[PDB]
């Protein structure tokens, strides 16, 4: 994007906002920021659940100095529960008015458990158990833990395990399970409360035990199906149940899993993909191999996606007559559908613009005016997701301008490559060209590349090189430069190496190091024993063109690395000492 | 005290209350009982705060029919903890008004800890340590427990451990406890609600020399606690030194209780179980160690919340007739008395000519059907109340009978037996018991009579069956009541099976004949070590025997055989050996 000054006339840009999932903790005050520039001064406006939102009436909830920014203070009384919502803001000017996301305002909650007398269990020996436990719902889900009501450790394994849900599955019910009682035990991430369960009691009863074979306990059915978001964590659980202790072991149709994603957890019997795509779909089964049987269960795994930008709308900086364009291109599965907004209005219901031409997701403003100046919105949308952007229309008439020093220097080494930084700013975009002392030949093509902001790269740097560049932005207002001068030092290279060498114990070993550099410049040498910094001691002699060791003996045996540096280049050489034994 | 029927005109008598100390769930709907009995049905209202109730201007408020329990819903909204407070409960009629507890409806629970940085702790080490917990204020008080912010535990000993108010006491600070952090955890079990603090980070410094012992919790030579009679009394010493002392607890002037006194916290605290005004005394702590010894003393000083002596009972009494009202309480200081006649002080009640009130008695004489009504007993000191109720009721009623006439008893031999005869007259009847028409009065040996008028016989002799005659008798007049008492022969096993010893395959036997009464139902079952029996394969359940075929290792154990009636039960057991 290209941003405008803050001197000349501006719609509102939105800088700084909260997030779309905004969590907060039950504790402290809440703050829902929305800050947003403007050349005149941008007054703010807020709307909870699509109605407007009256601070004045509502003395716990002020608004910060030229900001929308709302602090909410619970010292003289109340509670952030009766917060949460959507809120909006809006921040408008003269030339328009910008939107921010739809904060999505909850709060972090550790609710008990609901009352339930629970009746105790009883089950054959060598039978499948399942102990649900049905935590109560918090953001983020709290994480599910089971212990003894006492607080003794209930130890898990392959037989006995918890899912996601956090539900206690017993492949097979021994005897030494009535050891403990059960109790579910819910962790909220925000206060660190912990909310338990009433505990279960066990009541096994022994044969009159007889194998049997393996039978699926959580994903019930011969199939199943899931579907995960593009990014997020795709997690897929089997759990069997049989008298000798199944082993789950899970396979890919037509393909290996990810090594670098994939990860199994919970004893193998949870498969975890870390950052999804839409390569990971397709189908996932999973053997509960055992030693009377093996039977499998197959998931179908399809990854959908929220819109994500391919081509985000950028500001359209015009002078007047100029044609432009908005375009907002996102990506998704399904197909993320374009809604264009003008001031936060619905573009079907704006205010006419002849200048103005919408075309599925493109905007075209041919021979633009002093009218139409701005900010349009686009909010691309789909089941799983939006993505809202603000882009302003500003129509102006200033000459080009430079935005960085005067004369600037840079030093830069041989052959390294190097960057000149020249931004500029024009009411028609100028076109900005390099030249170097004084040549009419603009700089491009080989060696040199030049970036849409104005900087110029050098790509392999030239002793020719050295000298001053004049970078000029010109537009039909007029023209404007800026100097820059380029300075190219001399390398700094070690001419003469340490060279690896076989030593038998008490001889004295010499590595060189001899580097030339620019004579301007400060130069520091200094050794790694193996590739750790070497502390100089007792018997080793570092002198400026060598390092000696007296008395070498096995701990001295390794890899040694020379390591000349100055300001703007480094040089490294690596030898190797071996010491030989008698 | 003495219920009235209810056929007959009495003032009201609260049945069922809530709690003086009511904690509620802050989820669930609130209840706040009070029912009460009246002849005239009794009508009831409230006062919050000392100050009337007014349910009508509540829509969540409702009171149940025929009571005072009030019902709080909260589904249409509100929260529990906006109705704290007060409550005080009415329940009146034509004859008078009588009062219940104060009710301080208060809502549990279990604060947050409030958001803080707490910094490194740094300490030298073999230096004396304490982690204040600090734990906010919650209903009930929640159980103190340390532990890793991983959720591991931590070792106490005699060196390291927490006191009573929760601060972790470290005697002497070793290098070792840089192992694990430290954070304070409240556990809520009205809730079942678990509240971490914020864990310690400990940072031991080295430079250890010995040291002479100094205490830690217990500041000063001497402190003083004051504990209520029926509540443990606990009191802790906290020492710290380079060596580790050992804290060891006596009495001035006396040995500590081996009944109640019990050591906790590695001799660290002293624990008084059931205390009394005896426990009052003087008991000190001595912190013995290598380099030195010192002592902490502690006055203990027993107080008591008031308890009846004699509890008001309820004045049943003629036209004509003197009783008397006894509120006495005893406690530490001795309980004031204050009396109210249907919720209303004495001192402004309206004047009664035959009522006479003297310190803590109230005196009737020649009373009359006026001044019926219901008085109150309020005797409390600074440490607690009780409040009483009871009525004084003027009726002019014979006799009556409040159990079923022409009773049947059936009991066993030697079994002991009771036979209940509930009676009620207008002036208090005498109850007399007989046998047969023997006349002479049935009281003494093996015979006991109670107050409500049942009579226990202890042991039962063939002789003892019969009819018993209960007479209830007063200047009215005389009711009475039969009961036929059924003597049964005691079920006896005769022939009990003995152990024995028996090889594979063959037709093992275990005999268990019973007599029993012929007019009772035998019931005959076998218990195979200690579980019911299974009937059918392979075993055969006869009337006095019990065979069994095809004798194997399961067979091997410890039959039982119980012979039971609905009176009596009998037992035998045997062991069966198989080869
Ligand atoms: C850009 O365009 C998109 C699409 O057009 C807009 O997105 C729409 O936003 C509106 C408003 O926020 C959504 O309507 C709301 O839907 C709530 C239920 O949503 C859940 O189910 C739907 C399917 O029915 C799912 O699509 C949702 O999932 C999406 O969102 C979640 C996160 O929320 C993501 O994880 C998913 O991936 C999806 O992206 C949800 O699962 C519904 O509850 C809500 O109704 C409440 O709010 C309205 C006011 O907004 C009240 O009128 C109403 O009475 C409800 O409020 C009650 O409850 C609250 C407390 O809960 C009380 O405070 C109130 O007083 C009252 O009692 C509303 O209907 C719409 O669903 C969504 N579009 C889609 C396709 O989902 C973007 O907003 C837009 N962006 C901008 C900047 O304009
Ligand atoms: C039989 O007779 C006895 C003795 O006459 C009566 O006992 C008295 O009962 C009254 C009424 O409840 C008590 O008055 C109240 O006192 C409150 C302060 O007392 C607290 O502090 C003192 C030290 O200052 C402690 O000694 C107390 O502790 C003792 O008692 C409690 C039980 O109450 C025990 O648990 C302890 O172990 C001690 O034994 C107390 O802790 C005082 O706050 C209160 O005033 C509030 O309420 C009235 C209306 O009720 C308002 O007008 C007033 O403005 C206050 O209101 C504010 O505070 C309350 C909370 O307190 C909030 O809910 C409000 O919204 C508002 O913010 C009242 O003055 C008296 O203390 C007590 N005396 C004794 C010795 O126990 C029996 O009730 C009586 N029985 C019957 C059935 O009638
Ligand atoms: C092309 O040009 C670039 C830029 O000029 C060169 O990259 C520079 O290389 C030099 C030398 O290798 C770097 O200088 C060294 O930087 C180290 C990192 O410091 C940064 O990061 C730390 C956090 O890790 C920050 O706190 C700090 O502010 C810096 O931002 C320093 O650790 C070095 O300190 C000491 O190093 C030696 C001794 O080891 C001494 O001689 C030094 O004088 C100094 O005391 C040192 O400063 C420099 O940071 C690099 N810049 C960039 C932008 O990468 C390329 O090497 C060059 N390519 C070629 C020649 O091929
Ligand atoms: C003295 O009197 C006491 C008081 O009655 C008496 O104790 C009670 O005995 C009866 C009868 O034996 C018990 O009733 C039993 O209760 C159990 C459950 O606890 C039931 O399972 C029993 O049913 C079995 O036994 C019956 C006996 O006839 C069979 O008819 C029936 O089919 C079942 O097989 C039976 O109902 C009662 O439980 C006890 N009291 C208590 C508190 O347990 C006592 O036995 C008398 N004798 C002596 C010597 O004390
Ligand atoms: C004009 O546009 C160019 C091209 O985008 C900008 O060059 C880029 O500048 C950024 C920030 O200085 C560089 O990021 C840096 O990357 C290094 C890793 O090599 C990291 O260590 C730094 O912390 C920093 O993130 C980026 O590499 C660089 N790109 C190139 C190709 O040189 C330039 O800054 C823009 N100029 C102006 C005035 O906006
Ligand atoms: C008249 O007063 C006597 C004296 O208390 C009452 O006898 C007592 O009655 C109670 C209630 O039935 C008995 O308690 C019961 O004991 C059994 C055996 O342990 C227990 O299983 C029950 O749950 C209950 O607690 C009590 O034992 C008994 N006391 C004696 C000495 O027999 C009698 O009931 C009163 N009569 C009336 C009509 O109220």
């Amino acid at each position: 994007s290209i941003e405008i000054p803050m001197d000349l006339t501006q719609p509102p840009t939105i800088t700084k906002q909260s997030v779309k999932d905004h969590i907060v903790d039950p504790r402290d005050n809440i703050l829902i920021e929305c800050e947003a520039k403007g050349n005149p001064a941008p007054s703010f406006h807020w709307t909870r659940n699509s109605r407007f939102f009256n601070i004045a009436k509502d003395p716990r909830v002020s608004m910060r100095r030229r900001s929308g920014t709302l602090v909410i203070d619970f010292r003289s009384g109340g509670r952030p529960e009766e917060y949460e919502g959507e809120y909006q803001c809006f921040a408008r000017n003269k030339f328009g008015t910008a939107l921010s996301n739809r904060i999505r305002l909850q709060v972090s909650k550790s609710p008990l458990w609901p009352k339930e007398n629970l009746d105790p269990v009883v089950v054959q020996e060598g039978a499948p158990l399942t102990l649900q436990c049905n935590p109560p719902p918090g953001l983020p889900s709290p994480v599910i833990f089971w212990m003894s009501s006492s607080m003794e450790p209930i130890t898990q394994d392959k037989r006995v395990s918890q899912g996601h849900n956090g539900d206690l599955y017993f492949s097979n019910v021994m005897l030494q399970d009535m050891q403990t009682d059960y109790s579910c035990n819910a962790r909220f991430h925000f206060t660190h409360t912990i909310q338990q369960k009433n505990p279960f009691t066990l009541k096994v009863l022994t044969n009159n035990v007889a194998e049997r074979t393996p039978s699926f306990m959580y994903p019930q059915g011969t199939s199943s199906s899931q579907m995960v978001l593009r990014g997020m964590d795709l997690l897929l659980e089997c759990i069997a149940s049989g008298v000798p202790t199944p082993d789950i072991a899970w396979y890919k149709k037509g393909g290996d899993l990810p090594s670098n994603k994939a990860k199994f957890e919970n004893f193998n019997k949870a498969l975890r993909i870390t950052n999804v795509s839409e390569e990971d779909s397709g189908e996932y089964f999973c053997l509960a191999s055992n030693k009377m049987g093996s039977i499998r269960h197959t998931i179908s795994v399809r990854v959908k996606a929220a819109p994500y930008w391919l081509d985000e709308p950028k500001n359209l900086i015009l002078a007047p007559g100029e044609d432009g364009r908005l375009v907002c291109r996102a990506n998704g599965n399904p197909k993320p559908t374009v809604q264009w907004m003008v001031n936060g209005e619905p573009l079907q219901s704006a205010p006419p613009n002849p200048n103005r031409e919408v075309a599925g997701d493109t905007i075209i403003f041919r021979d633009t005016q002093i009218s139409s100046r701005a900010v349009y919105q686009c909010n691309t949308s789909n089941e799983h997701g939006y993505l809202l952007a603000n882009a302003f229309v500003s129509v102006l008439d200033v000459p080009p301008r430079m935005l960085s020093a005067r004369n600037q220097l840079i030093r830069v080494i041989l052959y390294n490559r190097t960057r000149l930084d020249c931004p500029f700013f024009g009411s028609p975009i100028p076109t900005l060209r390099w030249f170097k002392n004084g040549q009419g030949s603009n700089l491009d093509g080989g060696n040199y590349h030049v970036y849409e902001n104005g900087s110029l790269e050098i790509k392999m740097i030239r002793k020719e090189d050295q000298g001053i560049y004049t970078c000029v932005a010109t537009n039909i207002l007029g023209k404007a430069e800026n100097q820059v001068r380029l300075e190219v030092k001399d390398p700094t290279r070690i001419y003469r190496m340490p060279e690896d060498q076989v030593a038998k114990r008490g001889t004295t070993v010499q590595l060189e190091c001899r580097v030339k550099h620019d004579p301007s410049l400060k130069l520091t040498v200094s050794w790694l024993k193996d590739d750790e910094p070497l502390y100089i001691g007792n018997r080793m002699k570092k002198e400026d063109d060598s390092l000696t060791i007296f008395g070498v003996a096995e701990r001295d045996q390794g890899s040694y690395t020379c390591m000349a540096s100055t300001e703007l280049d480094q040089d490294l050489a690596k030898a190797y000492l071996t010491v030989l034994a008698d």
